[PDB]
């Protein structure tokens, strides 16, 4: 029955959204150019240890406009797309909704191991089907997350050359570290890595490395352990690469903080027909780069085999393991609201039965072979948040304010027609800041946003979308972040103490980054026009639409002339239309400051705003409402000019501007 | 087939009653102007411990009448409301009726709990996958009641600022106490609170603050304990404020009377997936004001999540809990009993399965942060007691009198006009007094004082009406309070156990406080008409309306001149029947005497009633019967003038004089 | 003399389109607004010369 939603769904159906594969393909070979700290500049020589948690790899992107039929030269602006580079956070949470985490079927694994046991004349108890079903289900999720974390550590330590590196393994096993010193790759305030050299478990009778080992003997009882069992052919257990991979995972799991080493035990047990090779813990430098590369390759082979040869869920989990190191930064004052609310992945302890006799599918382009896995992982997350922003900002800007007299009056007290009546919330500042979860949970579950978010995600991903939708719904439904009134200043990574209060104390909780990036990527874009090419503005009507609550970002003429004209091109005067009592026209800004307009004056003397060229804050919600105003031009018919805009971003993809929208 | 009933229903439809949000909006945010003991004056400095159970914040409000034609000016009266603010009382009873208490639905606590118990649970107890055995009763009531009691403690300490203060936590726990001495607060004759310093329970293996703890891990076992289980993520259990909130709730639960403590055990116990954080047992000065406030906030969030995010019943139980220590104080010498029979909330021992992960909602102004919640709870109660008053009085005063050698079979004698046949009972005095539940129940079941109650409460509260209604009815059914021959003297909290005696040995059992407040607040009011503006009065007819079974309060034409010179205005003569027979006339007062009138004489020495000003007892039944009177006038005019009454009260609500009523036009 | 407890001012009770708030402008420029029901004595509070 809703017309607007039907129109949007029809348009989305007619113009399909860009498949994820293009976005993956267009980043596999991207060479970063800037590794400066977010705030300052790179010092002469790199430090010896990753300490300043402010570094960022900057994907520069430039936009400059021109006023056709004029001699004005607007300075070029800069779409600063920042990727956090040294900062640790957690993306694991044991809390799932029904579709959040699935159970990979053990259809092709049980028969093979059954036949193996029968062939080697091992006396087992009970048909393996029911014992598999009840004793040990099949959740290999964890072992991919650790792999992603390892790749992320490698990438981080690679980009930031710490002036005398050792190796992937020498900075990971903590050789020559004081009992209180932190690992080289992660040494700064509020890190998330256990400190000191990691300690190998004691050498027991039978060991295939850092995990237990059980061999199957002809005419001999066989009993499985309690964790996960990975049957392998004897040709592999004696391989160097396999054991090196196993050791690397073990090391990565004993470095994550102490308290998650007792909730997600890294339990595994290799089973085969060899003689227990025993653990051979590498001690001195003996894991050269080529050996580590082989280890990673064999490891990915085993992982892909465990996932029923899916390579899509595996890629998703491997990525979700990486954001723990690489995150996409915000581009607004009150940021860290969307990313902080969509990061968690529901998980279950690792257990079940596996079988690997030989690889079957040859993944051409795995994650770990990309030019820089961190960037590739971060960009996919950026896409997720972009779509989420698109769905959220479907019916307004969703403001939240801190008015002291909050109880005395209800909502819609201050926000005029601009903020859709129903999306403005307030809270008195006497109490602590509310929980963002409260607002977002109510936002997501409305039918209008649900029925569109589902379609968008399905178009982007496909058969594998439902996992992502369920997981994001869970995460947003489970977030502890508060809407703190402070500001971020957009020149840091973590909120600095003593920062000033927000603008008008009104946080806006849709924005995460400019929609021009979404347009370029070819993904769903919110109701903002794409500043792409030639435009034909008309300052009068354009300006009039602004004072009805519209976003200034949709007004090209004003932004172009913000300080080069508009003091000699347009005037503002009260409306004298009827014969009734004359009234002083007034307009209300965001903070409820009713502004009167008595004597007609040049526009620049009535309203002001900073000139960011043509990249202004999209949803700034400048003018809530205005009544009784007229706009007359005082230039001899040169207020309807044309402008040109060029956006040569380096992350443009095939579907340049073919993505859907709301206001084409 | 009841003209009065249909007329009143139509009227109430015409002018809807003000829903409670206006009352909350008005009262939420004013501080009391002055707090003093009910009888006397406050001392120079407050003592160490609240020990006199009379301190009461009061709310002045006056009436001034003004008119020309009288001899001298009329002195003003002081209609002030009081709040008990110190004395304790029980409010929790085990009885029940259909709607008295309801069980919430665990339709959004079972999915998550099952999905979190299926995975992290040793793979040798079998797969559960049934989602049908997790069906324990959901009764998360008592938690809110304890929360309310805690808020009440905080407020009572704040209002009556004692000389040497202590941290709310320190006062509540009471580390530096004596062997069996009372807590720093609530130390007086009527105080009922477990004395002595509070004792932390034990040093067991699995501790998580005051309550039990069970974990679900592979190398463990799982067995849900019997009480309530609050399944939370490992993130919050290791938090700080949450632990403090648990300690606070436990602390307030062990100060209830020992017997009531045994009845309703504190059976909460938490289950999670991480190592048990040992009990902290704060002492000396660990908890402080801001930390306590943070704990309160998180506790409120927890409780809201437990209530299926209802927040209207949550506020109800929280109010009812805070009502054990604040409550309106009656205003009539009768003894202030109408409240005592409406104060009970049914309850059952807490139980169920609860999961808590986030917020799911944000309430702009919860009760616990509104500048002295005690006052707002007390007034939220008063705004219901007044409605009950209005409904009972819908028929008549409903007196109960005492006569010697009354028939111990039936106690229903007709008293005359102004008292309908149903009401107006009688009882022998020398035997124990009646139970006062043998009248109210009979009152609120008739289909005239029922539908009115239904619609009025519906308009006041809306959807969450039934619960209140049902509950109050239950309170009436089992109330042990009894009628007594004594007075409150208007400067007491409880009857002084001496020998106060009734003026007429009778008791009017349907008046609690002056209806003027009811009119001002916009709630329903009956009978008595409002007095705020100019009025046309006809003594020659108003007085006639009086002697045929009225009450003076409606007759504001008389009180103005009661002793300002009504004497030489009107005469009463027996009767001037020009025919059958010249008989003489008489009137009967509330007592038995029937002193008669024979000749013309000034009115001032035939009735001669006490003059309060323009605020007389509304249901006093000054005259019951009178036959054969004329009320001649003795001055041309001078009995058809005007009068102006101004009443200004600080609690004027938003819609003050736009509420329903059915007082004579 | 007591106009306070005689009349209240409230923003508006429009039963339909939108609950917006109201304000008044004095001879100076300031446009201080009114949001809730409140006594008149503290919203305007003009100097009293008599009649």
């Amino acid at each position: 029955s809703n017309p607007r939603l039907t129109k949007v769904l029809d348009e989305m159906s007619k113009k399909p959204c860009v498949n994820i594969n293009e976005i993956r393909k267009m980043i596999r070979n991207f060479q970063p150019q800037f590794i400066q700290p977010r705030n300052g500049n790179r010092p002469n020589a790199q430090p010896r240890t990753v300490d300043s948690f402010e570094w960022v790899v900057r994907i520069q992107s430039t936009v400059e406009t021109q006023l056709l039929g004029a001699t004005n030269t607007v300075p070029q602006q800069t779409l600063n797309l920042d990727i956090s580079f040294t900062d640790d956070s957690t993306t694991i949470t044991p809390a799932s909704i029904p579709g959040s985490i699935s159970m990979l079927d053990n259809s092709r694994h049980i028969p093979a191991i059954q036949s193996m046991i029968q062939n080697f004349k091992a006396r087992y108890l009970g048909s393996l089907q029911d014992t598999a079903q009840l004793q040990s289900p099949q959740y290999p999720q964890l072992l991919a997350y650790l792999f992603g974390q390892l790749i992320a550590i490698k990438d981080r330590l690679d980009l930031f050359r710490p002036s005398n590196p050792l190796s992937l393994a020498d900075a990971l096993f903590g050789f020559t570290l004081a009992q209180n010193a932190r690992p080289r790759y992660d040494d700064h305030r509020h890190a998330k890595a256990c400190q000191g050299p990691l300690v190998i478990p004691a050498a027991t009778n039978s060991d295939c490395g850092p995990c237990g080992f059980v061999q199957i003997n002809a005419n001999q009882g066989l009993t499985l352990p309690l964790g996960a069992c990975l049957f392998v052919n004897p040709e592999t257990v004696n391989d160097q690469s396999f054991q090196d991979f196993l050791w690397l995972i073990f090391a990565t799991h004993h470095r994550m903080p102490n308290q998650m080493q007792n909730n997600w035990p890294f339990s595994l047990n290799i089973v085969s027909t060899c003689a227990a090779p025993g653990r051979q813990a590498p001690h001195a430098g003996e894991l050269t780069d080529e050996r580590v590369r082989l280890a990673l390759d064999t490891g990915h082979r085993i992982l892909l085999s465990m996932f029923n040869d899916d390579e899509e869920t595996l890629r998703y989990y491997q990525r979700k393991g990486i954001e723990t190191m690489f995150r996409p930064c915000c581009f607004y004052t009150e940021g860290g609201l969307l990313r902080k609310a969509t990061r968690y992945v529901s998980m279950v302890p690792l257990n079940g039965l596996y079988y690997y006799n030989g690889a079957t599918s040859y993944v051409v382009s795995p994650i770990h072979t990309d030019a820089h896995p961190g960037i590739t992982a971060a960009i996919e997350s950026f896409v997720d948040i972009m779509v989420l922003q698109a769905v959220f900002s479907f019916s307004g800007p969703k403001v939240v304010a801190a008015k002291v007299n909050a109880s005395q009056i209800d909502a819609a007290m201050v926000f005029g027609p601009a903020v859709a009546e129903g999306d403005g919330f307030v809270y008195d500042p006497l109490r602590p800041a509310p929980p963002l979860s409260a607002f977002y949970t109510e936002f997501i579950h409305r039918p209008a946003e649900q029925r569109i978010f589902q379609m968008a995600m399905s178009q982007i991903y496909g058969s594998h979308a439902p996992l992502i939708i369920a997981n994001v719904i869970n995460s947003i439904h489970n977030c502890k972040t508060k809407i703190v009134n402070n500001k971020l200043r957009a020149t840091f990574v973590r909120r600095p103490p003593g920062a000033p209060h927000l603008k008008a104390d009104t946080a806006i909780i849709n924005r995460f980054h400019d929609p021009e990036l979404a347009y370029a990527l070819g993904i769903l874009a919110d109701g903002i026009a794409p500043l792409d090419g030639s435009h034909e503005y008309n300052v009068l009507d354009e300006l009039d639409y602004l004072f009805n609550g519209g976003d200034i970002r949709n007004c090209f003429g004003l932004n172009a002339l913000n300080t080069r004209g508009l003091g000699q091109i347009v005037h503002i005067r009260p409306k004298r239309e009827p014969g009734k009592r004359p009234r002083r026209g007034f307009y209300t800004t965001l903070d409820g400051q009713v502004h009167p307009v008595t004597q007609d004056a040049p526009l620049d003397e009535i309203y002001h705003w900073r000139d960011h060229g043509n990249l202004t804050r999209p949803y700034s919600c400048h003018i809530l409402d205005s009544q009784g105003l007229e706009f007359a031009d005082v230039s001899n018919g040169r207020s309807r000019g044309k402008i040109l805009v060029v956006v040569n971003s380096p992350l443009k993809t095939c579907a340049a501007y073919q993505g859907p929208s709301f206001a084409p």
